[PDB]
């Protein structure tokens, strides 16, 4: 362990993202996304079970409208 | 261990994503991205049973519409 | 281990994405995605049994819409 790290003993379940960017814009003038008319809709409604044991690391839809940096 | 590993004893599930990125933009007088109308939709209706052990990692979609970068 | 690595015992599911990416734009008065008309529709509606023990590593679809660099 130095920046993070699961280290169960039976079951270790996860998300790790280490996502580690640089973004460097430039330029002068420039329009970046005059108009953006989004819908999102991300509506769970999901169903469990009688004995359902999940163990999910992250249960959940990731939704995303950019225009120059998406890191997912 | 030195920047975050599962290590599990008996299952490990994982989504491991490293996405180490750049991006440098430049020029000047342009238009990135004018008009943009999306629906993203992700509606999560599942089900599960009587004994659905699950062990998912990441148990989602990922929905993106970007113009430049996209690291998914 | 010295960035992330899974490293189970008994079972090791795994979705290692390790995408390390460069873009450099350059140049001007440029036109990069005028009009984008997205529909994405990722919607999960699965099942499951009366003893399915998934172990996913990463159960999702992944729906991108770019122009330039789309890194999945």
């Amino acid at each position: 362990g130095d920046l993070g790290n699961v280290t169960a003993d039976k079951d270790a379940v996860a998300d790790v993202s280490i996502e580690d960017s640089v973004i460097s814009l430039s330029g002068d003038h420039c329009i970046i996304g005059r108009t953006l008319v989004v819908h999102e809709k991300a509506d769970d409604l999901g169903k469990g079970g009688n004995e359902e044991s999940t163990k999910t690391g992250n249960a959940g839809s990731r939704l995303a409208c950019g225009v120059i940096g998406i890191a997912q």
